[PDB]
């Protein structure tokens, strides 16, 4: 069956592998190079979360890592693409940059 989980970080990363497992696809849609966003919140062995995330992209081309201050891991500085080196020591860049994007659907 499913494998058993009990701390939800766990069943989170699981929710992550099966869409991931059920998207094998070199490329099958369309134009596609910039849309890729691939994280697994691996868990430590007691179920706390890793002190400290990555995120993929293409196979060499970035690496962006960040730390967790919160269990939930989720407290993202507002930069989805870090520079490179995972500074942490806060959030509050003041210069507007930029402002994002991310609200936008697909239909």
């Amino acid at each position: 069956g499913p494998p058993p989980a009990r701390t939800p970080c766990q069943q989170e990363l699981d929710q992550v592998l099966e869409r991931i497992s059920t998207m094998r696809l070199p490329d099958e849609r369309g134009p596609l190079e910039h849309l890729y966003s691939l994280h697994i919140p691996n868990c430590d062995k007691h179920g706390l979360y890793n002190l400290k995330q990555c995120k993929m992209s293409l196979n060499g081309q970035r690496g962006e890592c960040w730390c967790v201050n919160p269990n939930t891991g989720k407290l993202i500085q507002g930069a989805p693409t870090i520079r490179g080196d995972p500074e942490c020591h806060l959030f509050y860049n003041e210069q507007q940059e930029a402002r994002g994007v991310h609200t936008q659907r697909m239909q």
